[PDB]
This record gives structure tokens, sequence and C-alpha cells, in this order.
């Protein structure tokens, strides 16, 4: 029957339509990842229904009752199907769940405000003036928590203590207070979002430095699930056709900054 | 039942595999050097197994042949049994996927050009609008596989002319297509992937260069035969080498770390 996708309002991977409020189903939204789940879905044969992750989290396992949130948990106690979203691989998960190969590549990155005088991790690890933070419940939180890298690891010795805290529910709100901060907030995420940042209104905010790591996406399922296989085999043919990265041309690259 | 010794297949292709120096009197896996040799130390160490490095037979990568049906170079070592996984910059392809398993990629790479410094050419289009610079790729590869298989009108101009150019443009090893370049006197534009191209601009004499971006965005990844009880383990080894930055660090080892050409 249908199978049910579970994923994340982030942008551009998926937003709300304008007018999405008279819209039913999956014509409600738009985005990389509602065309990517299409071409999947039509290239494996099925049909699917796509839902937004009921905590609007990306997925992180506590520590005390070592329970699953986010569309890793949905994944892992059989609430969805297949999650199609910028959800990064990494070692934790893929004990946990099954992945695709990548299907988009990425890396920490640094978001700051134009002017801002920072040009790395190890400038951002050196001063106290300017406060930096990371989503919570994702993987770039975790980079910090687990780095043996000196750097890395003073940088996460501060976030974790600092007051008020440095963390944000969502990326949106990251990039709010990094534009709200008259630059005293520097803002630690995925360069494909900060990229996508900096080409929209206000046009005020700038990725600086390379990236602190190199990873990428990938679609998932449920550890063992029968769609692993086709759907691997899908994003591998869509890569070779170069259709990925007319999506991403896509959804990324206005001229409304500069 | 008993754990006995994995059969490694790799080719020699710098940096990733290198015959040491006094070679000659070493044996075994000493005789060999290279960012591929430190990897597959690696994932044997976290996956705790023995292993030997044998230099693929043919000293190819992998492709079909169409009409017999039978696969060549380290793809063709595993798909016949001859070899329990392969350790080298062997690239994650459709058709390679539906006969092995691959591991998430451990290095990133693109298809690009290497011209011979000053060359008047900046792109993959310069290259199809003209026709004093000929130009090819390596045989038995996935650079080949991708411009015959390109339904993009560009890359189908480059390899309607490629297929058919007299002399031949394709080259049996990488290391041939860099000495063309090198004496060609900028009449032969070198097709190859950022990985290879980015090593050879660190090296001497220094005259060669990487123009343009890359065509494609794909990696190379570890494999094993179809249903190999191995596969689960060393994808994990990669994982965990990739989180703990040891890649990154390989990579300038081999690459930057001693190039010869300054900065
Ligand atoms: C310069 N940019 C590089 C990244 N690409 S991309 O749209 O993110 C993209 C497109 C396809 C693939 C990737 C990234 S990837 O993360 O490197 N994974 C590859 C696959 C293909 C072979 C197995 C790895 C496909 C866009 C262009
Ligand atoms: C700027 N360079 C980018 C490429 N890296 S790299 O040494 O080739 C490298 C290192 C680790 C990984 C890659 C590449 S990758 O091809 O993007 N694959 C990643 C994995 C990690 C998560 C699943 C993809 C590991 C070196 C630095
Ligand atoms: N892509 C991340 C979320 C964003 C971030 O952590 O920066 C994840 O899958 O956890
Ligand atoms: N890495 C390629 C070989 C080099 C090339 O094709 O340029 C392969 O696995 O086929």
């Amino acid at each position: 029957k249908t199978v049910v996708v579970t994923t994340i309002l982030e942008s551009p991977y998926v937003m709300m339509k304008k007018n999405h409020e008279m819209l039913e189903g999956n014509e409600r939204y738009e985005g990389y990842c509602v065309d990517l789940a299409a071409e999947i879905a039509k290239h494996c044969g099925f049909k699917y229904k796509l839902t937004i992750v009921g905590d609007g989290k990306y997925g992180a396992r506590d520590a005390d009752t070592k329970i699953w949130n986010g569309m890793v948990g949905e994944l892992v106690y059989g609430k969805a199907d297949i999650a199609i979203a910028p959800l990064t691989i990494t070692l934790v998960r893929e004990e946990v769940i099954d992945f695709s190969k990548p299907f988009m590549s990425l890396g920490i990155s640094i978001m700051i405000k134009k002017g801002t005088p920072i040009e790395s991790a190890e400038d951002l690890s050196k001063q106290t003036e300017i406060a930096y933070g990371t989503l919570d419940s994702g993987s770039t939180k975790e980079f910090f928590r687990r780095s043996k890298i000196a750097v890395f690891d003073k940088m996460w010795t501060y976030m974790r203590s600092a007051e008020p805290s440095v963390f944000v529910r969502t990326t949106a709100e990251g990039v709010a207070r990094v534009r709200k901060s008259k630059g005293k907030y520097a803002y630690l995420l995925e360069s494909t979002m900060n990229e996508y940042i900096e080409q929209r209104k206000p046009c005020d905010t700038m990725k600086v430095g390379g990236n602190l790591d190199s990873k990428g996406y990938g679609i998932a399922t449920p550890k063992g699930s029968s769609l692993g296989n086709a759907v691997n085999l899908a994003v591998l043919k869509l890569s070779e056709q170069g259709l990925l990265d007319k999506l991403k041309n896509k959804w990324w690259y206005k001229g409304e900054c500069g």
C-alpha cells in the first residue's frame, strides 16, 4: 500500500507552499526533498504520503532512557517506512537504521553576521565576546560533544555550559539569532543550509572558513527494510543522470543579494 | 569457520598504492606504501582481521564486456571469487553496485580536466568547441563510461569525438595520460578524477593544472563480493575513521604534506 515518508520542515528541502491552507496531502509541500521523494517513488514504483516528523527533530538517543527521537525515532519504532530529508549519515545512526549512499554532500560550517571579526573555528575558540552554538538533537551538536580535536574540544566545553543557552530548536531560530545579535553570536550549521541563507534577503549573513568535516545526507529506512536496495539504486541512477545536481541548482541558485 | 587471511585486491595508482623504495628486498605488504595501504591497515585493525595485499592482475579498475558480459579488473576479482575485498580508488557506480557491495564513500571526487600550464582551455565547453587540442580518458573506468552514457549535449559531443579520434585518445594508465599531457606542448588535455588531478598538480615538474569545476560529484568506496559478511563491519569502520578525522589526515598526508611544488 502507501509508503509513509517522514521528513522535516527545513528550507529549501521541505517548505509549506503559498496558500497551503487550502491544499491537501503531498500538494501542501515543495522543495528539494519533495521533488526527490517523487523521483525515488517513480523509480521504485510505490505510492507515498509525506508527513512532517512529530517532534520536529532530526534524531538523537537519550543517554538515560536510550530512546530515539526525531525522524530516526520514527523509523526505529515503526512510525514511518522511510525518511527523505537532510538527515546526516553518522556511525551511531548507521548502527540502528539503514542508509542509501549520500544524495548530497556537506560539512559543518560557520555563519556570521557580515563584518564579524571571525575567520575560523579557532578564532571562535580563542575569544569570548562573540557567543556561538548549534542546533539541538542533531549531528552538529554530537560532532562537538564527541570530538577529541583540541579546538573543537575547547569549543564544546564552552558551549555546553554557556548561559543563556547557545543551542536552538530550529535552524531558522539560529539564523534569526545571528541576524538580531549585532555580531555577538555566530552559528555553527551545515554548509548546505549556510549557503542557502546567504543567498537571500536581507543578505546580511556569511559563511567563513572551510568546512570542519566532509559528509553527506542519505535516505534512511528501518534496519533490514526491503525498500533499502531499490532506493539506493535509485539514488545512484539519479546521480548519474545528473538530476541530483539539477535539483540542487534549482532550489539553491535569486539576485536579491547583489 | 576458522579465520583466514583476507585477500585484498588493489591497484598500483599513486598516491593510493606505490612501490616502496627498496621494495626489491622487501616482501608481502611491506613492498607497498600509500593512502590505501594505510587505510587497509586501519580497516583491518578495526575489523580484527589479517590480510594480504595483491595488485590486480590486468591493472584495470573494472568494466564489463558488452558481448561476453565478463567483468575485468578489480571488480572482476571480487565477482569471480578471486579476492575478498577491494581497497583502492574504486568509484561507486550503478552498474557496479548491481554486482558487488560498497561501503559509504571514504573519499570524494569529480571528473575534471588536466591541462599543460598555459593551454587556452577553461572548461569542458571549451574543449568541445574546438579541434586543435585532442583529449581523452582512461580505459575500463568510470570516467570513460560517464561520457559513453551521458545524454547531456556537451558531454555527448565530447564522446562522439573521443570514440573516433585517431590516433586513440584513450590511455591504459593514469601515468600514460600524464605523460601525454606533459609532452604534447598543450595539444592534449586529459580527463581524470579530481583526486588524481590534484595529486599530480603537486608533483614535479609542476607543469600541469586542474581547470574548471568538476563535471560530477561522487566517491570511492571499499568493495566486497555481494552478500559478503565482511561488508557490515568495514562500512562501520569507514564511518568511524571518518568521524575521528583520520581520513582527512591521510588525504593531507599523501597529497599536500610533502608536495613538491611549494606553497
Ligand atoms: C559542487 N557541488 C557538489 C555537490 N553537488 S550535490 O548536488 O550536493 C551532489 C550530487 C550528487 C551526489 C553527491 C552530491 S554526493 O554526496 O557526493 N554522493 C554522490 C554519490 C554518487 C556515487 C556514490 C556517491 C551523489 C552539487 C554541486
Ligand atoms: C576538503 N576535502 C574534502 C574531501 N575530504 S576527503 O578526505 O576526501 C573525505 C573524508 C571523509 C569522507 C569523505 C571525504 S566523503 O567521500 O564525503 N564520505 C564521507 C562519509 C561520512 C558520512 C557518510 C559520507 C567521509 C578531504 C578534505
Ligand atoms: N542534518 C543534521 C541536522 C542539522 C545539524 O545538525 O546541523 C542531522 O541530520 O542531525
Ligand atoms: N576510479 C575510476 C578509475 C579512474 C577513471 O576512470 O578516471 C574507476 O573506479 O573506474
